[PDB]
């Protein structure tokens, strides 16, 4: 299952190409400005086989709870209503979000103790790096 090393509180330390990723998602200008300024904390926890990923920032908080491989309803930080599935591939926690015939993926993996989130939409790729608090 998901490595226990994912469990805990993570702080954003680096964000590359987030503005173009937000553009690809249809996020408007004023929202992108705040999005690019945000330095969220991400908290990963687990109760039995239910995994929870909570994001906290001054601008927006989000939270998803899910079982691996089972599709669930999600509300994203930019207020999309998606149907999502989180899978595990070679240690990586891979989230796919589907809405209005569109799709984006967020793959989270551990690299030398950091958590790296790769966000992909229509050929645009954003990389966000988190450090364990
Ligand atoms: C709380 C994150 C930024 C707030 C700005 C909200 C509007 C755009 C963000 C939508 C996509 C968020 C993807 C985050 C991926 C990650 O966990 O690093
Ligand atoms: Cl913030």
């Amino acid at each position: 299952g998901m490595s226990n090393k994912f469990l805990g509180t993570w702080k954003l330390v680096s964000s590359e190409n987030f503005d173009d990723y937000m553009k690809a998602l249809g996020v408007g200008l004023a929202t992108r400005k705040l999005g690019n300024l945000a330095k969220p904390t991400v908290i990963i926890s687990k109760k039995g086989d239910i995994i929870t990923i909570r994001t906290e920032s001054t601008f927006k908080n989000t939270e998803i709870s899910f079982k691996l491989g089972q599709e669930f309803e999600e509300t994203t930080a930019d207020n999309r209503k998606t149907k999502s599935i989180v899978t595990l591939q070679r240690g990586s926690l891979n989230q796919v979000q589907r809405w209005d015939g569109k799709e984006t993926t967020i793959k989270r993996k551990l690299v030398n103790g950091k958590m790296v989130a790769e966000c992909k939409m229509k050929g645009v790729v954003c990389t966000r790096i988190y450090e364990k608090v």
